[PDB]
């Protein structure tokens, strides 16, 4: 078997076979040396002595509200701390990217082929004696048993952070532009070749699909008007392919950028909002530039909406998630004197960790009605009956489920959660503790340490035997959460650096793009820099209802 | 017409219309402000005082040979100088890229669509009253008149820097991996979707093509043996599509990564050498890793060959072109403490400036024979007849043509030169003086200043009228060369930053790639770090004939 199966190289040293049963570690720029890259250089000893743990940093950011209250209102200081927040994560992501499902060593194929998700950790080699390398039993526990014992919801567990359905559907809508698995190829492949925030979920992945969705007047997207309200156009009108069951009526076959978005009325709610926003921005730019044609209006509006998205994701979405008293800021300028790569490749593990199905409620509560999953799925007549205003009011008020802490995946999506485990295995993911080490975290020494709890820990010990073969995905959903928080340590520490890259590693954040002229002048630029989840709804939803990501 | 037609914004300020009749300049981070970004900030004044001209720096670098001799032998000073050479060029190239033939403004389409060549300057808008914007006559001079008067070879003008045919064909072979115009789409479109040094010209652009070229044993590429010599395999054998005239016999239809390489025996020479080199590196890796499979052997050899290519281009190829006494150095580590984007998009203007057709001789002199263009083209029999040893020996000895200085385009390729002019116009290129300013050069104030001479300048004056509408491509070929040099100032000042980006922007130069383990350990890493044009020939050509890029 492959001599690197045990993952002998530590501290991000790279393992290479040197014969049939010998390995060498490449410790270049790790700050360590020796056979396994475990002897620290003098400077590295000093660095390690002083470095505070993630949990300590979290505590500081979630306390001393008085101090942060001052920090937030002193612009120079807010900038200083945001600048640090951005650059502290920076070293953790390989960019240019490296491994993928088929390549556990660097290759031109892995670098150049955009159809793959990239990999934060190489796959376990094919001939390793054990699923995780050399540790644990001959096979991992039955995935159905893991699912049923520690993942499935008994009673609904609400998010103590107060995340609502507006938040849950925004997460789904936003991430599904870059997590778009190519199932005809396999779980390690993506259909999102842009690898980030390009808004293909609004405009289409291909030029052909974009042209079918566009009006070709005033830069606008096509739309229909039903009961005086603007919605996306039909499949019949646009000839845009969408996924719908056979029974869905013609006018309810909405055509939008992302082909799966007719599945959930929550997704169609945001699809409709963003379409209206694009056309709203077209109206503004046409006012600013009566000389511009349709093409420039369309392209400039798209850049502006990409900006709005990044702005909202940092200052509202991530802000909500963080639980910090410090106000996060979207400001590309903070990176202009720093080393940073304006590019991104979507990692498979970033997709995996974002399978936040415990967010989903037992029912979807709009106005007076409480819809089951069966009633809610593929049913856009619900969107039309209640209207967008009521959707916003209802979903703002409805609480989402806690993600970490165990036993909160609703049974209606049990097949999705099992698939997450099965596909992880199929893609030969290394263990939880390897991912923890990869992201500068201390490996868990027991199952009770992981869960902070006794009962689930015991079920997991009987299933997995060794803590060093616990799998990544189920661990994120059973993990001991931060105090009164939606996530545990592992979710945030992996999720944060992937998020920074997908947001800031957009070309619009680069110095040659981050200019007023890029967005049609100061008027366009200001739309980006004042965007919020509240203004998105206020500008595009009748009655301007109050909204936020918290109940 | 478009309010920005006159290119009013200076110093890399961006122009946008603000109504039918009005424009606004975006002066962000230019160091200038005002209506046209021409009023310098105080720090910019100080910078513009202590900034030497390109001609001054070229003079320093090509003189004081005794000082450079010492400097070259102090590894610390050499690293320092090379770090400066790298970083001084840096700021001139938009990365991530911006404009293309269809987008004179930044757009997601222009950023994301890899089928386009990018543009260092946006195209002149379609409704502009004049081809160059507002200056000059309603129509540019007839390109045939420009070609015949100032570009066509009367007698052969040898390169005073001593460039040989090894250099000329290396330039053609190397560059045609990333200059690969998509003629079905148009001159502003490319088939090189990798936008750089990926060696698709050896391995194929697509996975399907690559697999048909591969042996699937020991990481190797398929080959054939003719009279005991290793050549690329045939089209019949591989089923790999190649461009050949119908009269070419099946046995002479060589199949390589790049579709067009069968058309010049000088290209097939380098194709054969690199194929051999790949298989040589496979043998070395197999010896180091008896545990490795075919797939890893092939991939790791490809990465080593990419490293070798960049190494040779910097330390032999650019070294020669430069005429510098300072020894340039390939060392990705020099950039690890600097701001630099490990990515590249090929600019249309980089393709245009690289149309070095004056390099070509009147005849191709191999051994005792002098082959005409008609005789040399599509004729791989010449390669088989003479062999690689004699190709290398003959091409090392044969001088190439001077590129700058005028009237040196071979008549046999006149249609190609005219095409360069015509396609520039079709792609709506801005003027020579706009490109000079874009790259921090003083605009020329007359045709005589451009050429350094009187007779061609007068021809150009009567053709174009105004120096500010002189076109980029013919200007490159008539420009006054640096003393005893192959090129003038514009070629080098545009060419150098583009070359830095295509060489250093490659992912293999990034911190996470630039490690021994990427290349199969220390032995693989060392192949890259000791590669040269001479070692490439020595390892892969029978007899190890002496070679270099100059005649001497
Ligand atoms: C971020 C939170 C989130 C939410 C709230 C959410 C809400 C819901 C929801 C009800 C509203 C339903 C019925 C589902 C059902 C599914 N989800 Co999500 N999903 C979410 C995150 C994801 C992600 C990420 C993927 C992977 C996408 C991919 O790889 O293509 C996913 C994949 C799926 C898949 C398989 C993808 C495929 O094969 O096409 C199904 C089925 N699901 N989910
Ligand atoms: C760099 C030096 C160099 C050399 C030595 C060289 C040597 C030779 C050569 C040798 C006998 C022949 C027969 C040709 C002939 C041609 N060359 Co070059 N070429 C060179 C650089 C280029 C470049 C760059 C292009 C554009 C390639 C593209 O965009 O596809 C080119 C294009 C061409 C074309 C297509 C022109 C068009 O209509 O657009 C022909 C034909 N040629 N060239
Ligand atoms: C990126 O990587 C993908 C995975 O390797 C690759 O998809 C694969 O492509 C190969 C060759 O194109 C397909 O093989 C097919 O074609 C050959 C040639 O005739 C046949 O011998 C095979 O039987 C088969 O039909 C694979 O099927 C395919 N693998 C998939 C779909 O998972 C992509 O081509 C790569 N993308 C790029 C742009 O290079
Ligand atoms: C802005 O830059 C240019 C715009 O091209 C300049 O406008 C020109 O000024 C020329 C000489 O001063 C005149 O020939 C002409 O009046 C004018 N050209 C056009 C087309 O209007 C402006 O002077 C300059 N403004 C500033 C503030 O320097
Ligand atoms: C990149 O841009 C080119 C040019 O617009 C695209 O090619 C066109 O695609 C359209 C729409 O599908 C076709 O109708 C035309 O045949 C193409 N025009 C040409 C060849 O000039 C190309 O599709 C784009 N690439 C991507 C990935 O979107
Ligand atoms: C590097 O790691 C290897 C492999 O893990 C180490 O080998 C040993 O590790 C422990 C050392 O006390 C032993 O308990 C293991 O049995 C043994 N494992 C194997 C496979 O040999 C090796 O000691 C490490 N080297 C250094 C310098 O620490
Ligand atoms: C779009 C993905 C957002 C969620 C990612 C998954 C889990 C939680 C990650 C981040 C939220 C909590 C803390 C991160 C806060 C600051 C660091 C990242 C800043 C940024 O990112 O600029
Ligand atoms: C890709 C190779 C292209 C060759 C260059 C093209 C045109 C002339 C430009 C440079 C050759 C002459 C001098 C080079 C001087 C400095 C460049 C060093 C940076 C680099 O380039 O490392
Ligand atoms: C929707 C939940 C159905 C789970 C069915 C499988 C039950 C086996 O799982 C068991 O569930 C018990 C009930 O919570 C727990 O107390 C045990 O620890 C657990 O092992
Ligand atoms: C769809 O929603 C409507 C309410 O708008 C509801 O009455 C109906 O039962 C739903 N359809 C299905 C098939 O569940
Ligand atoms: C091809 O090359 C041979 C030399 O090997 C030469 O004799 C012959 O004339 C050439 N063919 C053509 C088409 O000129």
């Amino acid at each position: 078997h492959h001599p690197c199966c045990s993952n002998p190289c530590q501290n991000r040293g790279e393992c290479m076979s040197t014969g049939f049963d010998q390995y060498k570690c490449d410790c270049t720029r790790t700050g360590f040396y020796g056979e396994n890259c475990t002897t620290p250089e003098f400077l590295t000893r000093i660095k390690l002595l002083l470095k505070p743990t993630p949990n300590t940093v979290h505590y500081i950011l979630t306390h001393f509200k008085g101090v942060w209250n001052i920090v937030n209102n002193i612009p120079f200081l807010r900038s200083l701390i945001m600048k640090y927040v951005l650059t502290s994560r920076s070293y953790l992501i390989d960019s240019p990217p490296t491994y993928n499902v088929h390549y556990g060593y660097k290759s031109w194929e892995a670098f150049s082929n955009l159809s793959y998700y990239t990999r934060a950790l190489p796959p376990v080699a094919d001939d390793c004696p054990t699923p995780m390398g050399v540790k644990g039993n001959k096979e991992l526990p039955d995935s159905k048993e893991v699912l049923e014992k520690v993942l499935l919801r008994r009673e609904f567990i609400p998010d103590p952070q107060g995340s609502n359905m507006m938040f849950a559907f925004f997460a789904q809508h936003f991430t599904h532009q870059f997590f778009k698995t190519d199932h005809k190829r396999g779980p390690g492949f993506t259909r999102g070749l842009g690898h980030g925030v390009d808004l293909n979920h609004i405009y289409g992945e291909t030029l052909d699909r974009q042209h079918k969705l566009r009006l070709f007047k005033d830069g606008k997207l096509k739309y229909q008007v039903i009961g005086g309200e603007v919605y996306p156009p039909t499949v019949k009108d646009t000839q845009v392919e969408m996924i719908y069951p056979p029974h869905i009526p013609e006018n309810l076959q909405f055509a939008v950028g992302q082909e799966v978005f007719g599945l959930v009325p929550g997704l169609m709610m945001y699809a409709t909002i963003w379409l209206r926003e694009h056309n709203r921005v077209c109206d503004i730019l046409k006012q600013e530039h009566p000389e511009w044609g349709d093409e420039q209006l369309f392209q400039t509006s798209r850049l502006i909406l990409i900006g709005e998205t990044i702005k909202i994701v940092i200052e509202d979405y991530v802000q909500h998630l963080s639980g910090y008293h410090f106000k996060l800021k979207f400001d590309p300028e903070l990176l202009f004197n720093q080393q940073f790569q304006y590019q991104n490749r979507i990692a498979s593990e970033f997709n995996t960790l974002y399978h936040w199905h415990p967010l989903l409620p037992d029912t979807f509560n709009i106005e007076d009605q409480e819809y089951s999953f069966k009633q809610f799925l593929y049913n856009n007549s619900i969107l039309l009956e209640h209207g967008l205003t009521q959707f916003v009011e209802s979903f703002t008020r409805q609480i989402a489920g806690r993600v970490a802490g165990g036993r909160n995946v609703p049974i209606a999506v049990q097949a999705v959660a099992k698939a997450s485990i099965d596909q992880s295995r199929e893609m030969k993911y290394q263990s939880l503790n390897e991912y923890r080490k990869r992201f500068s975290l201390k490996p868990y020494t027991s199952f009770e340490e992981l869960t902070g709890e006794k009962e689930m820990a015991a079920e997991l010990k009987a299933l997995y035997s060794d803590i060093d073969v616990m799998e990544l995905y189920p661990a994120l959903l059973v993990e001991k959460p931060r105090p009164d928080a939606i996530f545990g340590e592992t979710m945030v520490e992996l999720g944060a650096p992937f998020s920074l890259k997908v947001l800031m590693g957009n070309p619009i954040c680069s110095p040659q793009y981050w200019k007023p002229s890029t967005f049609g002048g100061e008027v366009g630029f200001k739309i980006i820099n004042t965007a919020s989840i509240q203004s998105l709804i206020c500008n595009n939803v009748k009655g301007c209802p109050f909204t936020s990501f918290n109940v």
